């Protein structure tokens, strides 16, 4: 049965996963919430206590599929319940315990969709908890004249050896004319590998629609898939040809790696339609 009235929390704590950073998680950055727990187990217990992560975070950023537990000696197994952020420990040893539990999680962009969205996070361990404030703050937009896109890492397939690149063109709503995205996976510090195996969706953000600024999407349901390979052609890279665009679009790239990952992605625009003349912006994540 539950035993959480038989954890006696010694000590708590929520640190931020980077030192130059206090108060603010740089989640783009991918600055992880370090969750330290030390507690007693009294002896009445026998051969399940919970945990809980704050309500606005995840176990893990990139991978949708992600549970530690306390020991060789093996002092505790958990099963993970994300709708109500809830981990749940249940051996035979517990037949004076003391355990500490050191547990990573990310902001859930799903639930922290826009920019220096301020939360009040909050983990707990029995009936005990510990409160810490802190900013969300996403990345914005990079451009030059009507070019302009942003992009992010948003999955990352180990087994495969793949990775998935979120990316937004024209997010300001800018009209630009001849268009062209490239991604190319040849990095200045990293990189992917960008082939006749790489999977391009497309959608065309509606008039109504908002683009989230945690640059994720978690339901493309939503939007109207506008994908048609005729318009990407190869190139490491690939181009894109959009044209004349007055619309935010999304480009969602599954793309493979070497078993030092980069990928980056440029919008190129006409600003003089008689001339020919190109500006361009661009995007790399690492």
């Amino acid at each position: 049965s539950n035993v959480n009235h038989l954890i006696k929390v010694t000590d708590q704590s929520i640190t931020e996963g980077y030192d130059d950073s206090d108060g603010i998680i740089k989640a783009h950055d991918a600055e992880n919430l370090i969750y330290d727990v030390t507690f007693e187990v009294d002896d009445k217990v026998k051969s399940t206590m919970t945990v809980n992560i704050d309500k606005n975070t995840v176990p893990s950023d990139l991978t949708d599929s992600f549970i530690p537990k306390i020991k060789g000696e093996i002092i505790a197994t958990g099963t993970y319940d994300n709708t109500n952020k809830q981990i749940t420990y249940t051996t035979d040893y517990v037949d004076n315990i003391k355990a500490h539990l050191k547990l990573t999680s990310y902001i859930d962009k799903s639930k922290v969709p826009n920019n220096n969205t301020k939360l009040d996070v909050e983990y707990k361990t029995a009936l005990s908890s510990v409160n810490k404030t802190i900013t969300v703050e996403y990345q914005k937009p990079n451009e030059n004249r009507t070019a302009n896109l942003q992009s992010m890492f948003t999955n990352i397939d180990t087994k495969n050896h793949t990775v998935e690149q979120t990316i937004y063109i024209n997010p300001l709503r800018y009209s630009a004319k001849e268009t062209n995205v490239n991604i190319s996976g040849n990095g200045d510090e990293g990189s992917t590998i960008i082939d006749d195996s790489t999977i391009i969706k497309v959608y065309k953000v509606g008039d109504n629609q908002n683009l989230p600024d945690s640059n994720r999407i978690y339901d493309y349901s939503e939007y109207e898939d506008v994908t048609n390979d005729d318009y990407a052609q190869l190139g490491n890279d690939v181009n894109i040809n959009f044209g004349n665009i007055d619309s935010p679009y999304i480009i969602k790239v599954i793309s493979k790696y070497d078993p030092t990952i980069q990928q980056t992605v440029t919008m190129q625009t006409t600003i003089n339609e008689y001339t020919g003349e190109f500006r361009t912006a661009s995007y790399d994540n690492t």
